[PDB]
């Protein structure tokens, strides 16, 4: 009787696997098209992540057994989508983070951070949101998340150990600041450069109206307002809304934080002179970031364009090649260089010191499930283009002409920021942007009024682990749930739409003259 | 004085990394072309595998940092070569081998094999060479090596434990029989079907001279002679040439083998009735092989052509899709199905049984280095086509016309079997075969006399771990060296050439009429 409601709650992860793909079978049966077959696979994988029925890397293997056997794409063509260039940037970025962790260099950094900032929950999070968003303005968002996530994990382990929901608030703040901060520069992310392509290709006489100096004046105050509104929402949701326990003001919080800071000062006064392994890894860490800043900056000419150019003039060497090249070097350098030890067998001959990385410790400490989880996001987005789901949704934005013009920028921002959680940012932008230019010419509206919110809203990807590859790197240590990401990222999409709709109707109107319909957007069909 | 020769022998793995890429710099400097830049990367990676200076998966990351920064191919195009379709067949094939190993089913199979064959070294190896070569005639060579290598490893662990150089002789015999046995049928391997394409496309009036019934009559006696000559060479090299210790004849070998067989009979009489986890995995193992036999057989119509066809008529579902689909199912089925246990925290609610596979045991027992080692072989072969190294070597076979005709089949077989150790079998065959047809028409020679040894010699890949993806699967357990493979595979290439040159000059002459220059190979330029 009452034992039936006990057992079925224990079997809740086996009842979802058996009853979710049956309850969605009205979709690929009643509307038999190739677009409905791709929408079935998107809802299915999004429901297996929130309920956590399967492991995260097992659900990412579902495009390998769905897209062939419903006719979307061949099996050999869906297989080469799983190890792209951004997978190797996560691979080589975590080869450095393993050698930092193994030689106790993460205990040196996490004690030097907490001596500067201090044991306070909320100013420590804002200290990590500012450095991550500042770094993401100049390098790729995957290179920032692969570097800052193992550092933010070592600070939390040194905070909790020295004190005897904060670990989810700090893992999400590095995920979100790497995506929010990338929109303040023209070369910050990838869909920002597509808008400069589609403006110079659609309207060839614009006179360079979208350059580095005018995009920065429009999108940098949007980044700062969206950052401080994301810090307030992440603090209210996961930490309390007390706003005095968070900053630690008053008594009974100054008694603990003096007793927590005096442990950190003692723990830092031990672990004295640095070893040879810490001196060689910290030098290789500065060289790795200095080669990321100056590889292809865009506003001057880096070493990736002087040496190694292609026919067009861009770089054949990406950010992943610099990360693999440094991680290979760590297999070569000895760890204790004059370390002639003795071997137990054949006493005889001597033994060599191990390198800064050996394969035995790389095989243990590597998050191999994230490499598959990131690869399952590309195959889910590639099958969305090969079926025609992006083209079908793009041809539904056209009858939105009979809405007043300030409300076309809001409805379009919601539809792009929802749809970009499934697909890629670069492929959504190059499809939608020719459609919105032809729609703006028909209702005597200026372009870059429906194209500028369409470019900024592809970077508001805050819910699912397949959009914005920063979203999957934060699951490398298993202290999160995918429900906890979707619980914080839903209202952050609606906050981010109301900020973009503020920046396009105030301080976006004078520096672009959005009230004129200028003389480079005419055609033979307008007037 | 004498301590200098002690220390430098200990540092032998750091002196090779520093002095091999300096001693080969005369190649990319003196002959500055794009073909010499690709030959430099091939010799470099082949020298780091034999001397074992770096780990096997680290050397496979070298096309990611070589081919971009010497102009061969872009970094984003060399990155999507590392997870192809045959990587996922090794992945899903080892998901089943982990669940077999974890639930002690490998102890049931390894005791049932040794009760049938018996503790004798040399007839046990021939028992594994026959079943592997028979299975490889009907399915892909990667699916046979992914299934038979964990079974042959469990027999050796049960042989050595029940007895108190054989472990290298048995790992290589499953590697070589999966490649040798695949040439006896037309649909056995991939370059065999390319010859039926290039014959029907070059000479359209051949009258179907290469079909299933005539290829089998020519290439099946070649497979059996090459198999028994490979069993004799592997036994002489690794085991002794005593030929009575191997078969175990005489006294002092019948005293041990009766005392070794009586341990196996006792060890098998324990481990009684099978559990639920052994009954569900053994049924999923028969269904996996039954779906591999009948997917796309070629001589009748499988389920891959009836259901899921493409526009041409072939299958959109490959052997990798069947292996992933079974390995996903093992995450769903419970292991002890009415297993309502108790949880220590909240005594209260109950707990669910784990599946047949959980991610904690997959993350430990998976050979993740072989997935990278197999991917480094495709990127090394793809960069050989994008530079033009295969085209350059193909245009050097043309001036071989002024050699007597039985010696053109031997020289060409040596040059293909050497060059195929670096590149792929399918891409070497589709480049070389149009060149040899045009060379055969100019010296009044029959085709399929220089094309039939060119098709059979792309399957004699026995030295390096990048050719024939069976060659990299045998390193999954680390009991081999790459030098031990190259020490057995060098003379097996010269043995395999002298067998092909026997089958093309005896019993290859009457059933193809190779002495006639028939009426379908004429042109406007011949006579
Ligand atoms: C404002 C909050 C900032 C929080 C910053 C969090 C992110 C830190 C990223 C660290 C990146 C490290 C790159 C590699 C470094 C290699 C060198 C190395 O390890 O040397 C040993 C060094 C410790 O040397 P030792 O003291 O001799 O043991 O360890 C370090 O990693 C150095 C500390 C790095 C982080 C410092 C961040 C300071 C930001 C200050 C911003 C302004 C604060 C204003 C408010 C306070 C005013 C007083
Ligand atoms: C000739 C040498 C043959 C050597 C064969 C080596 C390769 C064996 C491949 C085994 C593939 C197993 C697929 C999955 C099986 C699931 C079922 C299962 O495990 O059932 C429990 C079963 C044991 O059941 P139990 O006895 O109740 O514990 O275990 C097995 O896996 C069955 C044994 C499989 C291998 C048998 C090979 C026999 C070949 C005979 C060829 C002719 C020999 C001529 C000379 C001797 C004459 C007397
Ligand atoms: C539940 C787990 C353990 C296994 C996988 C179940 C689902 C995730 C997928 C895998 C195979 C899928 C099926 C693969 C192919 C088809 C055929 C498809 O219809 C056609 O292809 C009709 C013919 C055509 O128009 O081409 C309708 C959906 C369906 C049944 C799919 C329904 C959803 C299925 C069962
Ligand atoms: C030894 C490990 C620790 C680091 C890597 C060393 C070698 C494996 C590779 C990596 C980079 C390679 C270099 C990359 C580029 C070039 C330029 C190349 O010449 C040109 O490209 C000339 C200009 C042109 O014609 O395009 C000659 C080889 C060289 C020096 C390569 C020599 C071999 C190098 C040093
Ligand atoms: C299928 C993919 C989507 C998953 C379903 C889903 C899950 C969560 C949410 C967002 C809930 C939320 O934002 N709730 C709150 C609001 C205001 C204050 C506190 C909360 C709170 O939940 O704590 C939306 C949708
Ligand atoms: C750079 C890639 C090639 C590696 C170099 C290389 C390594 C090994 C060999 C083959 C040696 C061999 O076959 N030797 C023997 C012959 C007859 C009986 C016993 C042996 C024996 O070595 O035990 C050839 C070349």
């Amino acid at each position: 009787m009452a034992t039936c409601w006990q057992a079925l709650w224990a079997y809740r992860s086996y009842l979802i696997v058996f009853f979710v793909p049956i309850l969605l079978l009205p979709l690929p049966i009643l509307v038999p098209s190739k677009e409905a077959y791709c929408a079935y696979a998107i809802i299915l994988m999004a429901l297996f992540w929130c309920t956590e029925a399967l492991p995260l890397a097992v659900t990412a293997l579902f495009p390998l057994i769905l897209f062939p056997m419903m006719g979307i794409v061949d099996a050999s063509e869906v297989a080469v989508e799983y190890l792209k260039d951004s997978n190797l940037l996560f691979f080589g970025g975590l080869l450095v983070a393993i050698a930092v962790e193994h030689w106790n260099l993460h205990k040196r950094i996490a004690l030097r951070v907490l001596l500067i900032v201090g044991v306070r929950p909320a100013p420590l999070i804002l200290g990590f949101m500012l450095v991550t968003a500042f770094l993401s303005m100049w390098i790729s968002n995957t290179a920032t998340s692969a570097m800052m996530v193992p550092i933010a994990h070592a600070v939390l382990d040194q905070l909790h150990s020295s004190q005897a929901h904060l670990t989810q608030c700090m893992s999400l703040c590095v995920c979100y600041s790497a995506s929010i901060g990338g929109i303040a520069t023209l070369t910050g992310t990838a869909p920002n450069l597509v808008l400069q392509g589609q403006i110079n290709s659609l309207f060839p006489q614009n006179g360079n109206v979208v350059n580095f100096a005018s995009w920065f004046s429009f999108a940098f105050p949007t980044m700062v307002i969206l950052l401080l509104l994301a810090w307030l929402w992440l603090q209210i949701l996961f930490l309390g809304f007390n706003f005095r326990k968070n900053f630690g003001i008053g008594e009974k919080m100054q008694e603990q934080q003096q007793a927590a800071y005096c442990v950190i000062q003692t723990e830092h006064r031990l672990l004295g002179p640095m070893t040879f392994a810490e001196k060689a890894i910290s030098i290789l860490f500065v060289i790795l970031v200095l080669l990321w800043f100056t590889r292809e900056p865009g506003f001057f000419l880096g070493w990736g364009n002087l040496a190694f150019p292609n026919a067009k003039g861009e770089s054949m060497v990406s950010d992943g090649t610099v990360a693999i090249f440094i991680g290979i070097i760590m297999f070569i350098i000895p760890s204790k260089f004059p370390g002639l030890t003795q071997d137990p067998e054949n006493p005889g001959k001597l033994k060599a010191p191990l390198g800064l990385l050996d394969w035995k410790t790389v095989n243990q400490k590597m998050p191999w499930n994230i490499v598959l989880l990131l690869g399952g996001g590309y195959a889910l987005a590639k099958g969305s283009e090969r079926s025609g789901l992006s083209e079908w949704l793009g041809n539904k934005l056209t009858p939105l002409q009979s809405v007043p013009a300030p409300a076309i920028a809001i409805i379009l921002s919601l539809l792009v920021a929802t749809f970009t959680e499934c697909t890629s940012n670069v492929a959504t932008t190059t499809i939608f942007l020719p459609i919105l230019a032809s729609m703006a010419q028909a209702i005597c509206l200026h372009p870059l009024y429906v194209m500028l919110p369409c470019t900024l809203a592809t970077s508001l990807a805050f819910m699912l682990p397949v959009a914005t590859p920063p979203n999957a790197i934060v699951f490398s240590f298993g202290d999160l749930k995918v429900l906890d990401m979707a619980r914080a990222g839903f209202l952050l999409n609606i906050i981010g739409v109301l900020v973009i709709a503020l920046a396009i109707n105030s301080w976006g109107i004078p520096l672009f003259s959005l009230h004129s319909f200028p003389s480079w957007a005419q055609s033979n069909t307008t007037a």
